[PDB]
């Protein structure tokens, strides 16, 4: 791996590796409690041997700059981070492919960013949301104090989530899980759209979702594909990443 620094819009630093190789290029978007080591901890790295991969660290999270503002969060500055890292690597076409809150971003890269070929969103659909501001405000003073940590720990651990995905959260500043819990209230609730005819676009998610209405909205909407892994929640889907990663290496060949 090689690694790499771009700059948003708005000046932010943005870090990242490289894994090169001979197949399709490949941007991975991890979610807001996370960094870009969960893509070879998942085993989701291991899946795509030919694939040039490209992991960056969002805004806030491990090597990015640091933000503390929740406007600074919000979704349309994500947008900006990944589509410097398309630019640093100069390619016409991109697949890009994200956990969580990365999948939002990553669905919505592609309704703006022509050079996206492929977007697939891991247990996140494209559908708008409500998004209630106390329930979420009560969200980010739990991350954000001293308590955070545990409290994410704790619940992860209590609903099954995969080890990497529970360690992952301590790796996070305090700060930065509140500002981005805030950040959430500043445009991510709204839907996603097709950025062309052409492009393929993949929702993933457990077969036991409670709430698989959305998803089959993106279907209707989006004509996406959406593909299914065993799993009574979405969290404890995430413990199917790196199987998730072979179906993504058979699109790719
Ligand atoms: C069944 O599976 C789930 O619904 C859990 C799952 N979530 C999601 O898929 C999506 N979101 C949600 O459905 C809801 N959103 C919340 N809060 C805002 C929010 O998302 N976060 C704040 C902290 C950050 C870790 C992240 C989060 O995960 N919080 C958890 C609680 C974890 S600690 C007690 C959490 O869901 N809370 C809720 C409360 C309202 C209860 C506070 C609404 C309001 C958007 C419908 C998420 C991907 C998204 C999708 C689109 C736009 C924005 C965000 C995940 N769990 C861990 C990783 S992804």
């Amino acid at each position: 791996r090689d690694v790499f620094e771009v700059f948003s819009r708005d000046g932010t630093p943005i870090r990242g590796f490289s894994r090169p190789g001979p197949g399709e290029t490949v941007v991975l978007v991890h979610g807001v409690a996370m960094d870009r080591r969960i893509w070879a901890e998942s085993g989701f790295l291991d899946a795509l041997p030919d694939a040039h991969v490209l992991a960056l660290d969002l805004r806030g999270r491990g090597e990015s700059g640091r933000v503390g503002t929740a406007e600074g969060h919000a979704l349309r500055r994500y947008v900006e981070d990944v589509r410097a890292v398309l630019d640093r690597f100069g390619r016409a076409r991109y697949s890009l492919f994200g956990t969580f809150f990365g999948g939002r971003i990553a669905l919505q890269v592609a309704a703006v960013d022509t050079r996206v070929a492929r977007a697939f969103s891991f247990c996140a659909h494209a559908e708008q949301v409500e998004i209630p501001e106390d329930a979420v405000e009560e969200e980010a003073v739990a991350v954000e104090g001293p308590g955070g940590h545990a409290y994410l720990r704790d619940h992860f651990t209590g609903r099954g989530a995969p080890p990497w995905m529970v360690e992952a959260c301590a790796r996070v500043d305090p700060g930065e899980l509140g500002a981005a819990t805030r950040g959430l209230l500043h445009g991510s609730d709204r839907r996603t759209e097709r950025g062309h005819p052409d492009q393929e676009l993949v929702l993933i998610t457990a077969d036991g979702d409670a709430d698989l209405a959305p998803f089959h909205a993106g279907e209707r909407r989006l004509g996406a594909h959406l593909w299914l892994v065993d799993a009574p929640t979405r969290i404890k889907a995430a413990g199917r990443l790196a199987e998730v990663g072979r179906r993504v290496a058979g699109v790719l060949a």
